[PDB]
């Protein structure tokens, strides 16, 4: 019956050993801080526990490509060769033809010179974290500076995230733990803007935020944040999935407008989800890799949508 009952009950169900989850609706907001950050050392999750926020880095860098793009140092249409000029690519026999958008949307086909695509570029939407560590590099070929600046310079010194970091060993960082029988303690350069981005519950809900009120922030930033929930249509859909793919969010119509996106690191999960026209945000962040974090943000909504989950 009740949002502690279910978050709770999630955190056993999945043996993640902490779990933070923070719920916005209508702008009142709670908190579920849940479980030890280090099981040896007894450390108590806390609300300065630092997570990897894996997947959901992409949205950090999708949103960079977005501003560049706003303030026109960039295009979606721009062929990737300008900035990656090594990184040549193959299909069948022939050198294929990329765009930024191919690795914003993921229809790039990666299965990274002298590789062969699953597909022609434009083709499908076929999900690979390395299409935003490509996009990581352009970042980097266009600014002249390190990924890990411009996160600072272009999004959480603005917005005020002080724990947020992309990281090129940080305090405060919570163990990784991984599922065999029981859990194992398990605790990348190139990899940062795909699955890479450290964060905490107290900065993902001023994230979740400035998307709630994007409408209120500097135009060069709420007009690349619109740009960056439109949703890549021009690919199949499945028969029972027709969610779009749009800069690091899916982006879903049913009983929505519903944006989301899940975290799946080796030793880390999370899931993010906006239901912006009620003001809905969700995080939660889990020390440990479980398909039921994935799951949780939707759990919560259904909750706040229907006041049912089971």
């Amino acid at each position: 019956e009740r949002l502690s009952t279910l978050i709770h009950q999630r955190m056993q169900e999945a043996k993640v050993p902490a779990l933070s989850v923070s719920v916005t609706i209508k702008g009142v907001r709670q908190r579920f801080v849940y479980g030890v950050a280090d099981v040896a050392s007894q450390k108590a999750n806390t609300l300065d526990t630092v997570y990897e926020l894996g997947s959901m880095s992409k949205a950090f860098t999708g949103l960079v490509v977005q501003i560049l793009i706003q303030e026109g140092r960039l295009r979606q249409g721009d062929d990737i060769i300008t900035y990656l000029p090594e990184m040549r690519l193959n299909y069948q026999g022939k050198p294929a033809s990329l765009t930024v958008a191919d690795f914003l949307y993921h229809t790039s086909g990666l299965p990274l010179r002298n590789e062969n695509l699953l597909f022609a570029p434009g083709a499908k939407f076929s999900y690979a974290s390395a299409n935003y560590d490509v996009l990581g590099a352009v970042i980097e070929n266009v600014t002249g500076k390190t990924f890990t600046e411009v996160i600072a310079e272009r999004l959480t010194q603005p917005l005020g995230m002080s724990a947020t970091v992309a990281v090129k060993i940080i305090v405060n960082k919570a163990s990784g733990y991984k599922l065999g029988f029981g859990k194992p303690v398990l605790f990348a350069r190139n990899h940062v803007p795909a699955a890479y981005i450290h964060s905490t519950l107290p900065d993902m809900e001023i994230w979740i935020d400035a998307w709630l009120h994007r409408k209120a922030l500097p135009a060069t930033l709420r007009e690349a944040m619109s740009n960056s929930w439109r949703g890549n249509s021009d690919v199949p859909l499945a028969a029972d999935n027709r969610i779009l793919y749009a800069s690091g969010w899916f982006i879903d119509q049913n009983q929505g407008p519903y944006i989301s996106h899940g975290g799946q690191n080796p030793n880390f999960s999370s899931c993010i989800a906006l239901r912006p026209d009620q003001q809905i945000g969700i995080v939660a962040l889990a020390n440990m890799n479980s398909n039921l974090i994935l799951q949780l943000c939707a759990d919560i909504d259904n909750y706040l949508r229907i006041g049912k989950y089971a």
